């Protein structure tokens, strides 16, 4: 498992082992990012293992990964998942192709990434793998939204810019 | 390092290592909350640090703790501000004092508790312990409380509750005047 490289432009320069890519000068890598809501179209909300190297124990969007070398995007959420999630999903759509960002989470360590959003609908239930997700809620994505708006901070910084994005959040919202 | 255990009266039979005292088999006993708010007006939020035994990682009103032999509850809340927030309050105003919740955390651990609650006002700077709390945040009151009611799951069922006790908020919203 590795994170891609990406130079200025994403054009990908080489590869990292996944765990020894995530420290406190963490480079430019590809990834992506997806928001799942239920047939019934709840949005799924997810809390991180403690075990993760990066934001451990934090609330933030369904799942979210790094692509492998000649992975498409879609086919990286649905790898991870089914991963993460245990869970079968919908072809994934485009909600934020332009999304990239840098952060440092509170023990230091930084995610810095090129980041195409998406949504799709679980078509399966779910099944959760606790390396990954250590709690979750199904809810209504207008809660959700009031949250990160009134308490940014009680989730992933992540989370907040992709539903903060003006097109991002109007094509949730439609998603839904 | 102990708790005060409690009778089904809310009455001390003696003590236990705190440590030992937290399990999925939890006794009731003492504890405190408090609410903290800067000069400004603005309230403490804290997130627990990962190594906490209950509720590790897990967004939280300012401070709360385990009041000690001999110790009163308002000492309670003045020690921890300092030991966990390195931070000097105004005396513990009682927002709450029969506030009582028991719950499971994401691991199973226990918490039962009487656990007064307090709101203070900071007189002195954060020299936040990061062996206690590995992230804060200053905000409005009315923001944190709308958070709450939107996503009350994104926060300790302590905040919750003691946030959603209509007297409790009542004399949170004292706090949030500007004070020199
Ligand atoms: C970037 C948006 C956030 O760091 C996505 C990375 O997700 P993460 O879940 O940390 O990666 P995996 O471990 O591959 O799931
Ligand atoms: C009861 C309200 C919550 O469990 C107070 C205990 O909180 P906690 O901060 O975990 O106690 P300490 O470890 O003594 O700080
Ligand atoms: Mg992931
Ligand atoms: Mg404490
Ligand atoms: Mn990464
Ligand atoms: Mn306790």
């Amino acid at each position: 498992e590795h994170v891609i490289l990406l130079n200025a432009q994403g054009v990908p320069t080489g590869t990292l082992e996944k765990y020894a890519a995530h420290t406190a000068d963490t480079r430019l890598h590809l990834a992506f990012s997806s928001w799942l809501f239920n047939a019934k179209g709840q949005l799924l909300v997810t809390r991180r293992a403690l075990s993760k190297k990066a934001w451990p124990g934090v609330w933030t969007n369904s799942v979210a990964g790094h692509p492998q070398l000649g992975e498409s995007n879609e086919d990286a959420v649905i790898r991870r998942c089914r991963y993460e999630l245990g869970v079968e999903i919908t072809p994934p759509e485009s909600i934020y192709p332009d999304f990239r960002y840098r952060a440092t989470d509170p023990s230091g360590i930084v995610e810095n990434e090129v980041c195409p959003v998406f949504a799709a609908r679980t078509t399966s239930a779910l099944q959760i793998n606790d390396d990954e997700v250590m709690d979750y809620q199904w809810c209504d994505l207008a809660d959700v939204l009031h949250g990160i708006d009134a308490t940014p901070w009680a989730f992933s910084p992540w989370m907040v810019m992709q539903a903060t994005n003006r097109e991002a959040r109007k094509r949730l919202s439609a998603f839904t």
